[PDB]
Protein backbone atom coordinates (compact mmCIF):
# COMPACT_ATOMS: atom_id res chain seq x y z
CA UNK A 1 0.00 0.00 0.00
CA UNK A 2 2.86 2.30 -1.13
CA UNK A 3 2.85 6.01 -0.36
CA UNK A 4 5.50 8.65 -0.52
CA UNK A 5 3.88 11.84 0.74
CA UNK A 6 4.30 13.44 4.19
CA UNK A 7 0.65 14.46 4.60
CA UNK A 8 -1.96 15.15 1.97
CA UNK A 9 -5.45 15.82 0.56
CA UNK A 10 -5.08 13.36 -2.32
CA UNK A 11 -7.21 10.83 -0.37
CA UNK A 12 -10.09 13.27 -0.08
CA UNK A 13 -10.02 14.01 -3.82
CA UNK A 14 -10.03 10.29 -4.66
CA UNK A 15 -12.55 9.42 -2.00
CA UNK A 16 -14.85 12.27 -3.02
CA UNK A 17 -14.96 11.38 -6.75
CA UNK A 18 -15.45 7.66 -6.01
CA UNK A 19 -18.29 8.20 -3.53
CA UNK A 20 -19.95 10.77 -5.79
CA UNK A 21 -19.71 8.38 -8.76
CA UNK A 22 -21.01 5.43 -6.69
CA UNK A 23 -17.86 3.48 -7.41
CA UNK A 24 -17.66 0.60 -4.87
CA UNK A 25 -13.91 0.28 -5.25
CA UNK A 26 -10.85 1.42 -7.12
CA UNK A 27 -7.09 1.19 -6.78
CA UNK A 28 -5.06 4.29 -7.70
CA UNK A 29 -1.49 4.51 -8.94
CA UNK A 30 0.47 7.75 -9.14
CA UNK A 31 3.99 7.57 -10.47
CA UNK A 32 6.07 10.70 -10.59
CA UNK A 33 9.80 11.16 -10.92
CA UNK A 34 10.39 7.50 -11.67
CA UNK A 35 9.12 5.93 -8.46
CA UNK A 36 5.56 5.28 -7.47
CA UNK A 37 4.43 8.14 -5.24
CA UNK A 38 1.23 6.44 -4.16
CA UNK A 39 -0.26 3.00 -4.79
CA UNK A 40 -3.40 2.53 -2.73
CA UNK A 41 -6.83 0.95 -2.68
CA UNK A 42 -10.08 2.75 -1.90
CA UNK A 43 -13.48 1.20 -1.28
CA UNK A 44 -14.35 -2.46 -1.67
CA UNK A 45 -13.36 -4.79 -4.53
CA UNK A 46 -16.18 -7.06 -3.35
CA UNK A 47 -19.20 -5.69 -1.50
CA UNK A 48 -20.60 -9.08 -0.38
CA UNK A 49 -17.36 -10.75 0.73
CA UNK A 50 -16.63 -7.32 2.13
CA UNK A 51 -13.07 -7.27 0.81
CA UNK A 52 -11.07 -4.02 0.56
CA UNK A 53 -9.73 -3.01 -2.86
CA UNK A 54 -5.91 -2.98 -2.91
CA UNK A 55 -2.87 -2.61 -5.17
CA UNK A 56 -3.15 -6.41 -5.62
CA UNK A 57 -6.76 -6.19 -6.77
CA UNK A 58 -7.12 -7.15 -10.43
CA UNK A 59 -9.65 -5.40 -12.67
CA UNK A 60 -10.58 -5.87 -16.32
CA UNK A 61 -8.67 -2.90 -17.76
CA UNK A 62 -10.89 -2.79 -20.85
CA UNK A 63 -9.82 -0.46 -23.65
CA UNK A 64 -6.45 0.01 -21.84
CA UNK A 65 -5.42 -3.34 -23.34
CA UNK A 66 -5.16 -1.71 -26.77
CA UNK A 67 -1.84 -0.08 -25.84
CA UNK A 68 -0.26 -3.52 -25.35
CA UNK A 69 -1.63 -4.94 -28.60
CA UNK A 70 -0.33 -1.92 -30.49
CA UNK A 71 3.09 -2.00 -28.88
CA UNK A 72 3.37 -5.73 -29.64
CA UNK A 73 2.75 -4.97 -33.33
CA UNK A 74 5.29 -2.15 -33.41
CA UNK A 75 7.79 -4.56 -31.86
CA UNK A 76 7.00 -7.16 -34.51
CA UNK A 77 7.34 -4.50 -37.22
CA UNK A 78 10.78 -3.60 -35.82
CA UNK A 79 12.00 -7.22 -35.66
CA UNK A 80 11.08 -7.36 -39.36
CA UNK A 81 8.39 -9.99 -38.90
CA UNK A 82 5.70 -7.68 -40.33
CA UNK A 83 5.49 -4.35 -42.07
CA UNK A 84 3.24 -1.45 -40.92
CA UNK A 85 2.26 -0.75 -44.52
CA UNK A 86 1.59 -4.25 -45.82
CA UNK A 87 -2.10 -5.08 -46.16
CA UNK A 88 -3.95 -7.21 -43.64
CA UNK A 89 -4.79 -9.91 -46.23
CA UNK A 90 -1.10 -10.83 -46.14
CA UNK A 91 -1.53 -11.88 -42.48
CA UNK A 92 -5.21 -12.81 -42.43
CA UNK A 93 -6.29 -15.59 -44.79
CA UNK A 94 -8.89 -13.99 -47.02
CA UNK A 95 -9.58 -10.67 -45.41
CA UNK A 96 -11.42 -8.90 -48.18
CA UNK A 97 -13.49 -5.86 -47.22
CA UNK A 98 -15.19 -3.43 -49.62
CA UNK A 99 -16.54 0.10 -50.18
CA UNK A 100 -19.32 0.67 -52.60
CA UNK A 101 -18.54 -1.51 -55.51
CA UNK A 102 -15.24 -3.08 -54.82
CA UNK A 103 -12.88 -4.29 -52.18
CA UNK A 104 -10.41 -2.04 -50.48
CA UNK A 105 -6.90 -2.90 -49.27
CA UNK A 106 -6.52 -2.18 -45.54
CA UNK A 107 -3.04 -1.55 -44.17
CA UNK A 108 -1.85 -2.54 -40.74
CA UNK A 109 -1.11 1.11 -39.87
CA UNK A 110 -4.67 1.95 -40.85
CA UNK A 111 -5.86 -0.54 -38.21
CA UNK A 112 -3.60 0.96 -35.55
CA UNK A 113 -4.74 4.33 -36.83
CA UNK A 114 -8.42 3.42 -36.54
CA UNK A 115 -8.93 4.78 -40.05
CA UNK A 116 -9.44 1.35 -41.58
CA UNK A 117 -13.11 2.05 -42.25
CA UNK A 118 -14.51 -0.72 -40.03
CA UNK A 119 -17.80 -0.10 -38.15
CA UNK A 120 -17.56 0.04 -34.33
CA UNK A 121 -20.42 -1.66 -32.46
CA UNK A 122 -23.88 -3.14 -32.10
CA UNK A 123 -24.06 -4.88 -35.47
CA UNK A 124 -24.44 -8.19 -33.63
CA UNK A 125 -27.21 -6.97 -31.30
CA UNK A 126 -27.49 -8.47 -27.82
CA UNK A 127 -24.10 -9.71 -26.65
CA UNK A 128 -23.57 -12.99 -28.56
CA UNK A 129 -22.79 -14.73 -31.90
CA UNK A 130 -25.32 -16.74 -33.96
CA UNK A 131 -22.51 -19.00 -35.06
CA UNK A 132 -20.33 -19.33 -32.00
CA UNK A 133 -17.03 -17.93 -33.16
CA UNK A 134 -16.43 -16.87 -29.56
CA UNK A 135 -12.72 -17.23 -30.28
CA UNK A 136 -10.33 -14.84 -31.93
CA UNK A 137 -11.20 -15.76 -35.49
CA UNK A 138 -13.70 -12.96 -35.80
CA UNK A 139 -12.64 -12.20 -39.36
CA UNK A 140 -15.86 -13.72 -40.69
CA UNK A 141 -17.86 -11.32 -38.54
CA UNK A 142 -16.12 -8.12 -39.48
CA UNK A 143 -16.39 -9.13 -43.10
CA UNK A 144 -20.17 -9.19 -42.98
CA UNK A 145 -20.68 -5.45 -43.41
CA UNK A 146 -19.30 -2.73 -45.66
CA UNK A 147 -16.78 -0.07 -44.71
CA UNK A 148 -18.07 3.39 -43.74
CA UNK A 149 -15.32 5.09 -45.81
CA UNK A 150 -12.34 4.00 -47.91
CA UNK A 151 -9.48 2.80 -45.74
CA UNK A 152 -7.49 5.84 -44.54
CA UNK A 153 -10.16 8.52 -45.18
CA UNK A 154 -11.79 8.97 -41.75
CA UNK A 155 -11.42 7.94 -38.06
CA UNK A 156 -13.86 5.53 -36.36
CA UNK A 157 -13.19 4.02 -32.97
CA UNK A 158 -13.78 0.31 -33.24
CA UNK A 159 -12.64 -2.69 -31.20
CA UNK A 160 -12.37 -4.73 -34.41
CA UNK A 161 -9.24 -2.78 -35.39
CA UNK A 162 -7.21 -3.92 -32.44
CA UNK A 163 -8.98 -7.25 -32.57
CA UNK A 164 -7.65 -7.84 -36.06
CA UNK A 165 -4.20 -6.68 -34.96
CA UNK A 166 -4.59 -9.37 -32.33
CA UNK A 167 -4.84 -12.03 -35.07
CA UNK A 168 -1.90 -10.55 -36.88
CA UNK A 169 0.07 -11.07 -33.73
CA UNK A 170 -1.24 -14.64 -33.42
CA UNK A 171 -0.76 -15.59 -37.06
CA UNK A 172 2.74 -14.08 -37.38
CA UNK A 173 3.98 -15.23 -33.98
CA UNK A 174 2.62 -18.75 -34.50
CA UNK A 175 1.26 -18.86 -30.96
CA UNK A 176 -1.94 -17.63 -29.35
CA UNK A 177 -2.26 -13.90 -28.79
CA UNK A 178 -2.57 -14.46 -25.00
CA UNK A 179 0.50 -16.71 -24.94
CA UNK A 180 2.62 -14.21 -26.90
CA UNK A 181 1.84 -11.07 -24.83
CA UNK A 182 2.42 -12.99 -21.64
CA UNK A 183 5.69 -14.56 -22.81
CA UNK A 184 7.10 -11.64 -24.80
CA UNK A 185 5.86 -8.85 -22.54
CA UNK A 186 4.01 -9.45 -19.30
CA UNK A 187 6.59 -11.84 -17.84
CA UNK A 188 9.70 -9.87 -18.98
CA UNK A 189 8.10 -6.67 -17.59
CA UNK A 190 7.55 -8.39 -14.23
CA UNK A 191 3.78 -8.18 -14.59
CA UNK A 192 3.56 -11.66 -13.10
CA UNK A 193 -0.08 -11.38 -12.03
CA UNK A 194 -1.52 -10.00 -15.25
CA UNK A 195 -3.78 -12.22 -17.36
CA UNK A 196 -6.65 -12.32 -19.85
CA UNK A 197 -10.34 -12.85 -19.22
CA UNK A 198 -12.28 -16.03 -19.86
CA UNK A 199 -14.95 -17.54 -17.55
CA UNK A 200 -16.18 -14.11 -16.44
CA UNK A 201 -16.53 -15.14 -12.80
CA UNK A 202 -13.91 -13.75 -10.47
CA UNK A 203 -11.78 -15.59 -7.99
CA UNK A 204 -10.40 -14.24 -4.74
CA UNK A 205 -7.91 -11.71 -6.11
CA UNK A 206 -10.00 -10.52 -9.01
CA UNK A 207 -12.34 -7.64 -8.37
CA UNK A 208 -16.07 -8.15 -8.78
CA UNK A 209 -17.62 -6.10 -11.60
CA UNK A 210 -20.51 -3.86 -10.60
CA UNK A 211 -23.18 -2.25 -12.68
CA UNK A 212 -25.54 0.44 -11.34
CA UNK A 213 -29.21 -0.54 -11.27
CA UNK A 214 -30.98 2.64 -10.22
CA UNK A 215 -28.55 4.06 -7.69
CA UNK A 216 -27.02 0.91 -6.20
CA UNK A 217 -24.31 -1.42 -7.56
CA UNK A 218 -25.40 -4.90 -8.58
CA UNK A 219 -22.98 -7.60 -9.64
CA UNK A 220 -22.59 -7.73 -13.42
CA UNK A 221 -21.49 -10.70 -15.50
CA UNK A 222 -21.71 -9.37 -19.08
CA UNK A 223 -21.63 -11.93 -21.90
CA UNK A 224 -18.45 -11.47 -23.91
CA UNK A 225 -16.72 -12.48 -27.09
CA UNK A 226 -13.21 -13.83 -26.87
CA UNK A 227 -12.24 -12.08 -30.13
CA UNK A 228 -12.39 -8.86 -28.16
CA UNK A 229 -9.56 -10.01 -25.82
CA UNK A 230 -6.83 -7.97 -27.63
CA UNK A 231 -8.84 -4.75 -27.39
CA UNK A 232 -10.65 -5.00 -24.03
CA UNK A 233 -10.08 -8.12 -21.86
CA UNK A 234 -6.74 -7.80 -20.04
CA UNK A 235 -6.97 -8.25 -16.26
CA UNK A 236 -4.18 -6.52 -14.37
CA UNK A 237 -3.52 -4.75 -11.05
CA UNK A 238 -2.06 -1.33 -10.10
CA UNK A 239 0.87 -3.34 -8.70
CA UNK A 240 1.66 -4.76 -12.15
CA UNK A 241 0.81 -1.59 -14.11
CA UNK A 242 3.46 0.01 -11.89
CA UNK A 243 6.10 -1.67 -14.09
CA UNK A 244 4.12 -0.79 -17.26
CA UNK A 245 3.88 2.87 -16.33
CA UNK A 246 7.60 3.28 -15.55
CA UNK A 247 8.36 1.56 -18.84
CA UNK A 248 6.21 4.00 -20.81
CA UNK A 249 7.74 7.01 -18.98
CA UNK A 250 11.45 6.13 -19.06
CA UNK A 251 11.95 3.14 -21.33
CA UNK A 252 15.37 1.50 -21.44
CA UNK A 253 17.39 2.76 -24.38
CA UNK A 254 16.74 -0.16 -26.71
CA UNK A 255 13.03 0.53 -26.35
CA UNK A 256 12.86 4.32 -26.48
CA UNK A 257 12.33 4.57 -30.22
CA UNK A 258 9.77 1.80 -30.16
CA UNK A 259 7.97 3.45 -27.28
CA UNK A 260 8.16 6.90 -28.87
CA UNK A 261 6.74 5.51 -32.10
CA UNK A 262 4.03 4.13 -29.82
CA UNK A 263 3.05 7.71 -28.79
CA UNK A 264 3.51 9.37 -32.22
CA UNK A 265 0.12 10.35 -33.71
CA UNK A 266 -1.55 8.46 -36.54
CA UNK A 267 -4.92 10.09 -37.04
CA UNK A 268 -6.98 12.86 -35.57
CA UNK A 269 -10.08 12.56 -33.35
CA UNK A 270 -12.78 15.02 -32.51
CA UNK A 271 -14.84 13.09 -30.06
CA UNK A 272 -12.64 12.20 -27.13
CA UNK A 273 -12.67 14.88 -24.45
CA UNK A 274 -9.05 15.93 -24.03
CA UNK A 275 -7.64 14.45 -27.20
CA UNK A 276 -7.01 15.75 -30.70
CA UNK A 277 -5.52 12.55 -32.13
CA UNK A 278 -4.98 8.81 -31.66
CA UNK A 279 -1.69 6.90 -31.77
CA UNK A 280 -1.04 3.16 -31.30
CA UNK A 281 -3.43 2.36 -28.43
CA UNK A 282 -3.26 5.87 -26.93
CA UNK A 283 -5.20 9.12 -27.18
CA UNK A 284 -2.96 12.13 -27.55
CA UNK A 285 -2.78 15.78 -26.57
CA UNK A 286 0.57 16.95 -27.89
CA UNK A 287 -0.03 20.56 -26.94
CA UNK A 288 -0.56 19.55 -23.32
CA UNK A 289 2.19 16.96 -23.48
CA UNK A 290 -0.21 14.21 -22.52
CA UNK A 291 -0.72 10.59 -23.61
CA UNK A 292 -3.67 8.74 -22.10
CA UNK A 293 -6.49 6.32 -22.78
CA UNK A 294 -9.82 5.65 -21.11
CA UNK A 295 -11.16 2.12 -20.84
CA UNK A 296 -14.86 1.39 -20.35
CA UNK A 297 -16.84 -1.86 -20.13
CA UNK A 298 -20.33 -2.41 -18.66
CA UNK A 299 -19.08 -3.38 -15.23
CA UNK A 300 -15.60 -1.81 -15.23
CA UNK A 301 -14.03 1.55 -15.86
CA UNK A 302 -10.39 2.49 -15.97
CA UNK A 303 -7.99 5.22 -17.03
CA UNK A 304 -4.26 5.57 -17.74
CA UNK A 305 -2.56 8.98 -18.03
CA UNK A 306 1.02 9.48 -19.08
CA UNK A 307 3.06 12.60 -19.39
CA UNK A 308 6.35 11.59 -20.93
CA UNK A 309 7.52 15.10 -20.20
CA UNK A 310 7.54 15.73 -16.46
CA UNK A 311 7.81 12.03 -15.81
CA UNK A 312 4.51 11.33 -14.03
CA UNK A 313 1.67 8.86 -14.58
CA UNK A 314 -1.82 8.54 -13.17
CA UNK A 315 -3.66 5.21 -13.19
CA UNK A 316 -7.19 4.74 -11.92
CA UNK A 317 -8.82 1.32 -11.93
CA UNK A 318 -12.35 1.02 -10.70
CA UNK A 319 -14.98 -1.66 -10.63
CA UNK A 320 -17.77 0.41 -12.08
CA UNK A 321 -18.26 2.21 -15.36
CA UNK A 322 -18.33 5.87 -14.36
CA UNK A 323 -17.63 9.26 -15.86
CA UNK A 324 -15.98 10.04 -12.58
CA UNK A 325 -12.92 7.98 -13.43
CA UNK A 326 -11.82 10.44 -16.15
CA UNK A 327 -12.77 13.27 -13.74
CA UNK A 328 -10.58 11.79 -11.04
CA UNK A 329 -7.44 11.88 -13.19
CA UNK A 330 -8.14 15.53 -14.00
CA UNK A 331 -8.29 16.42 -10.30
CA UNK A 332 -5.24 14.22 -9.67
CA UNK A 333 -3.45 15.79 -12.67
CA UNK A 334 -3.90 19.45 -11.62
CA UNK A 335 -2.22 18.27 -8.40
CA UNK A 336 1.15 18.04 -10.21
Amino acid sequence: RLTNDSQQQIDKIIEHDLQKGHIPGASILIVKNGKVFLNKGYGYQDVDKKVKASPTTKYEIASNTKAFTGLAILKLAQEGRLNLNDDVSKHVPHFKMNYNGQNETITIKQLLAQTSGIPSDITSEDAVTNKNNRLNDVTRAIMGDELHHKPGEEFEYSNMNYDLLGLIIQNVTKQSYTKYITNSWLKPLHMTHTSFKQTNNKSKHDAIGYELQGSTPVVSKPEFNLWDTPSAYMMTSTEDLEHWIKFQLNPPDKYKSLVQQSHKNLSSTIGEPNANAYASGWFTNNDEHLVFHSGTLDNFSSFILLNPKQNYGIVVLANLNSEYVPKLVEHLNTQI
